[PDB]
């Protein structure tokens, strides 16, 4: 909400008449300079329809008067009103108010002036060009045909006002059988406007596309210099339109790389040993997999580490905090200290029949599994056979982090599953600081071991106790 | 398995069909813009062989009720004679049926729809547009290589049907001494279709390639304007084709200069820390190697880097133990205490005259031959004395880890040899682990020690027959 | 500092001087080739202003002998009149000499010798490319507009000389009718310079860009051989030009089309999780902020980031040290610890009305707000009733993070604001290391807490008396 | 060596000689499309000097019955002769037979071969094309100037030999004023043989860059349709040279495109806050060296990864193990077993001022310093000042690796250092194998303790005695 009598430039109702004086500024940025080239009167057909569009750009100039604009330096969207008159004043009032005088103005003053006038109009392309440089930034937009439809029209604009340019050197010379037109046609000047405006325009792309077939073509120093350095801006322009289009597809398909090369050497070597299919499939599906879960990982990675932790703690508060008090280890603690533990929980994701966390670790890190069935196993004189198959909600390396011993067994994933981490010394921090819940996480840890029968690892259960002891 | 009377979409049979009938889309893209150009009523020459390729694509659009079509919600041939027919009915069953009236149909109801007609059967390019679709998701054609003849067809295309429709234009005007056509040969409409049809092909592959000789051109504005557009079309295609052969070069070249970064870096490598130069060689003759060979797919071992141990092994397990299981060693021990045995066992390649292992050496790895040749030789007196060749499938150095002896004679390969390492160290930390078994190692070595009687040959049994005293 | 009597290439009354005679290089780089084609003998329009630019040049010839130059292996401005002469004198000083003797004296030897004579002092050029080649290294300068701006003026300059020596074939022909300019006007000896030299050049452009409309072309051998040779030039250099122009594009988007794949990015996270759309708008709040200040180049910890925690707290001790001393709790305690504690907080920026702490909260963090302006509110009865604002410069939910009480009020920012960060544990686990300390943090919380004389705000004066019972 | 009257090929007198037949392949290469184009029998000043190169050629054919070929297979170079003849006669040795008859031979069987005949020598250039492809994929050539030298030979081949085709069809015209080459020049068929080699090389020139002036150009149907496939064929080829010259140039500014714009994001920001130069150019002159290190560190990196552990053991074994004895642990001793540690020792760099390792980290790995001075600090309640700094052949990080106790002191960097490495579970596995070593290393460190004199040391050596116990 702002004041009264101030439309925000955000609103849906102003943003579609800024489109619709666009296409006001595609009409002007036709008729402007065939009027300088082809005319030097404002004939009824034209005028009319011209001081029309002279009208609604009339309004605009007051009706940004009553538009706030977004400051800069604070992203708040001005609505003084004293202050939005100075910035306009200040910035662009004088050539959109001179750009909108109507020609018959003009040409009281001088009646030389119909055309050069005329030109000023183009002043009001600067609302393409701020449309353009919205659309790319935006998303709901397909990149390749903004960028496309943005060459097309620079294209189109320089082929039409090169050939109002080209036919205005021919008009105004003194005798006009020496003229680049006048060569062919006998008398350009008696022939249809149609006529005349097409040969033009048809010269013109000949000479930008590089065909240059050469039945038109300057013939005197004037015509051969306005050559000369429209030649000039079409290398330019050409090496830009290639230099875009090989942008726009050599970095279109930039990804699809290193995915098919990889897929295309691993059935490569299978072939060239033809080892059976039953594993051919087997492993492709794992190539794609951990393909899938490192993109996964690295986006979202990426978007939450560019988030305040103010934020981010509200994401990881809103996925994870439902099923961190299903976990057995934190049943009892304070409901407010496990806040801080879910805010930091890592979670990362993993593609199956991988370890997590293998035999004899070095305590660093214990996680919990949000989904996905993952197995244990242990090893023994090379012998490993399941121990446990760990499904959501459950947590595993518990144990080697709190007591300081090496990690007594070994994860593997059945599935792609997705495990929260907690490094040993935040979680060892996070506890010192509330020390009034760290003596509950110890009991109910112990509970843990003696509401198991197995006989094995409650062996790892009595000398812990001496530990105690 | 699908219902009787029903044709899977992946059938052999079926694909070489949809082959012949694309064959037939070839034609009639080259045809149906001529007619609309060159030609007014049908004449037989063509008037014949067009209703040929009318009656094949009625075949089609009637053998197109028995085929069942896959689903991304299932991907499952859906074989019911129902929906098959309510998803062609629906989709465009109409527009494949409308494009198959034989001209001399079109002919009965106004003379003059005959060339704008016969244009409609453009829309059997929906085929090509399929089937090239089809081979870009691929892997037995260079994808680039694929996206290119793509290209080159819809130019030849492009180039034709441009000269079609400008030679309509010359032809339908009034005066034909005021076309772009009549401007240079007088009675153009008294010529060969040959001597025309070439002769605007000319105009419009000069147009397209921006030669621009100048000898035709347009000549009215009705010409004009189509060249406008001609033209326009063309600044974007060539654009468009460019970008495209920049791609296709990028990644032609992507490998062998790939190749020329590794060998730069092997040796601002070797630089910084002036190694000698005998050793400055042998890292080049293997990085060489490497590459000469992994562009064979030989090489293979990212697939196996990209890999867990736990499927890794699954797949390294069926390689090399047909060969392990021979190996006097480890003959007659238990399956699963080998079977990791060879998954932890790392392969590696060895140009011809290298030295895996030279003797008088600490015993710090064992191997295992898989491919090619390589000889034991004897440093006597400062002078080469060969030994017994190793073939594939055998052991080398075995007698200096197992015994700790220094290596009794180098290794040399004869051939370009490939082995299976194993250190001494992660071998010890797997058989003293389950020591049960690997008493049965000892005792192997020691039967084959008096299998080779020689006197040095012997002295391996006084040494290990030390640590039955020691 | 130098010797006497030696200016370092690094002054800057110096480059004043090089950048002007660049300005003279870019005349004769125009003059000398077309004196070579359009003239014959010096005439006075040009054969004074010419001498001119001859003293400037032999000016510099002295004034190399009192400059220092530096040296790869000392980087040092070696000032010893006998090296600098030996450099120069050794190097190339006879090339910038014989390339400024006077054309008036080449005359008096061989009267045929002139055009070509001056051609000799295009060995000026090099000055050109020095200048570029330090537009490379500059940054300050676009860099891939600079790769940019060379190519304008090599194509600008093939373009010239390529007409100056096409018309100087012309001109020197016996029969003049049968050249390519004596082809197409008749007396092309009697126009203009002006006539002559623009015809030359427009011919020699039609050709560089391929159009060649074809009116002006070769008419005899001697103008095939050099056009075949013109035209296989410019088909390596337009060649090298969309090269180089597509390297300019490439680099000039890929800031706005990397800020399309984060955004991207960061709505496919939130699609797979479902999250819901009040969230989901936070999110690309924050990320649509961080790119377009990015841009601005304040969010500026790109750059923090990458260095050593050892040499990235040197330089946050000297930003928010000076804002630091200032708050009121952290008064009269050792600059020790106030360094250590500046260097473990984060910035992070935040669009104006976001709820960055908001009311009953858990007491998770406390801030200090740096830069911008935001306000407390209490969610009371539904009525959003704000209370004095905080300013730049104090610090924000202080009593909870140190209390363990929920939120006292909420706070939005007013404006675009940027705070710095610590939550409660980092912090505590840093005081209680240092209590000979901290109870300074203590009392001085509590003194501040006197100062205030509010009803609910001195409720944190019984609220704490418990921390001295309990 | 190898066996008598064999060369191998990569003889140096060998490979000075297949050098000299490619000027002779260059010298076909003009010729034989030149005379199938303009001549029609051997005249004297061309027949001569190419029965010489049919000798240089026959010569060459003899001498690869003597020369080994590299045994892909087996990468091996073959020597017996009764092998190198059977892959020669079933390969190639047909074609270079029939394109080595000289042309006068020829002319006997039949009037007219001349021309198609001299045409079968172009089978020679497969030497130009095998050449290329070995100074690609060379060293000691830039590779950018041998691509740019293989597209001048192919565009300066094409446009060759078009223009001796198009002529071709113009010479063999019935009557030849309805020529392309007869429109112009009267009588062309008297003038020098040097114009009308010039002509049509510029014919052909113009029509390969697309200039096209149309002076000259396509009169007749036979003549139109040659065009249609030259100006085809050189569409792709044009595309294909900016392709080239694209992916020459993107790709060879590919990393200095990477690192300035972080250099720039560092100085822009410093003179965004305009903060001291003292510390500006500090932090500016480390991440060049953070650069300078992570490439030395990712291409040693690269290239130890490649090679077998029996080569890059040899590597590390000259590397180290001489300063791998000043080490006052590993004082004592037995030889070999310190072999065994020099091999697996992987070396990191690391750029000043930075941490190898902090505080309080539980045991993964200890480094030894080759060269460089590190500093050794301690956090005590925040306020660190160094203990001791170490230089070349002192370790760090040897206490809580060895007695899986938490790391005791944190190493900074004073200085660009390159620093060894060695896991503690590899080392454990190592002492394991000969257990005839481990009492004298775990015990010699104790003296270490005791040669130091610090009260704050032996600390840690008091509970070495109840770790006796
Ligand atoms: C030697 C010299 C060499 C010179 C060569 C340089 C090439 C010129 C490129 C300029 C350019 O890209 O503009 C830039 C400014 O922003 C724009 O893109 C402006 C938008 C164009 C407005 C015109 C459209 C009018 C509507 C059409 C109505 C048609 C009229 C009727 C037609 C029948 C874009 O830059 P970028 O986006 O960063 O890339
Ligand atoms: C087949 C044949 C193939 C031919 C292919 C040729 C293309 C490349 C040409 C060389 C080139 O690019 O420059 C190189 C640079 O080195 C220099 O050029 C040195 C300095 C040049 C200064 C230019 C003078 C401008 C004077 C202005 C006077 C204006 C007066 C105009 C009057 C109207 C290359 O650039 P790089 O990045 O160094 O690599
Ligand atoms: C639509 C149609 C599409 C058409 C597309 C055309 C593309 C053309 C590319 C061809 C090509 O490069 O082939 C290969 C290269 O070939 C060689 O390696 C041969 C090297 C040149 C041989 C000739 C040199 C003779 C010496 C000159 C003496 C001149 C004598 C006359 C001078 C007056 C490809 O190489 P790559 O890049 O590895 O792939
Ligand atoms: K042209
Ligand atoms: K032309
Ligand atoms: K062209």
């Amino acid at each position: 909400k702002l004041r009264r009598f101030v439309v925000s430039p955000y609103d849906h109702k102003y943003r579609i008449w800024e489109a619709f004086l666009v296409v006001l500024v595609v009409y002007t940025a036709w008729v402007s300079p065939f009027e300088f080239g082809f005319l030097r009167k404002p004939r009824p057909p034209l005028s009319i329809t011209d001081n029309i569009v002279n009208a609604f750009f009339a309004i605009d100039i007051i009706m940004t008067f009553f538009v706030g604009y977004l400051d800069k330096s604070t992203y708040l969207i001005v609505d003084d009103r004293k202050q939005i008159a100075f910035k306009y004043l200040r910035s662009w009032f004088l050539l959109d108010l001179v750009s909108t005088i109507p020609s018959e103005a003009a040409m009281r003053i001088s009646s030389q002036s119909y055309g050069l006038f005329n030109m000023l109009r183009l002043w009001r392309l600067r609302r393409v060009g701020a449309l353009f440089a919205r659309l790319e930034k935006d998303r709901n937009f397909n990149y390749f045909w903004v960028r496309c439809a943005k060459l097309v029209c620079v294209t189109l604009f320089a082929v039409h006002c090169a050939a109002c340019f080209y036919y205005l050197i021919a008009a105004r010379n003194s005798n006009p059988a020496k003229t680049w037109i006048g060569a062919n046609v006998a008398n350009f000047l008696e022939e249809s406007l149609w006529m005349r405006y097409v040969t033009s325009m048809y010269w013109s792309i000949t000479t930008l596309t590089t065909v240059g077939y050469g039945d038109l073509h300057p013939v005197n120093t004037k015509e051969m210099i306005f050559d000369i350095f429209y030649m000039l801006f079409n290398l330019g322009l050409t090496a830009y339109l290639i230099g875009n289009m090989t942008n726009l597809v050599v970095h279109g398909t930039s990804r699809t790389r290193n995915f098919r090369d990889t897929i295309q050497a691993a059935s490569n070597f299978a072939h060239r040993n033809h080892l059976p299919p039953r594993l051919q499939d087997q492993m492709l599906a794992h190539l794609c997999l951990k393909y899938r879960t490192d993109s996964e990982g690295l986006q979202q990675q990426e978007t939450l580490d560019a988030l305040p932790k103010a934020i981010r703690s509200s994401i990881s508060h809103f996925l994870f905090y439902s099923l961190m008090d299903k976990v057995y280890l934190f049943r009892g603690v304070s409901n407010d200290l496990l806040f801080q533990l879910v805010s930091e929980m890592k979670a990362e994701y993993f593609p199956p029949k991988e370890d997590v966390i293998l035999q004899n670790e070095a305590p660093t890190d214990f996680y919990i599994l949000v989904n996905g069935t993952a197995d244990l196993v242990d090893v023994d004189t090379g012998t490993e056979s399941i121990v446990r198959e760990v499904k959501a909600g459950d947590i595993i390396g518990e144990i080697g982090v709190l007591c300081y011993r090496p990690q007594l067994f070994t994860v593997r994933t059945k599935r792609l599953c997705q495990l929260l981490r907690m490094n040993r010394t935040t979680f060892l921090n996070i506890i010192q600081a509330n020390v009034g819940d760290g003596t509950i996480i110890m009991n109910n840890l112990l509970q843990h071991l003696k509401e198991m029968n197995d006989p094995v690892m409650t062996n790892v259960l009595l000398e812990i106790e001496n530990m105690l002891a």
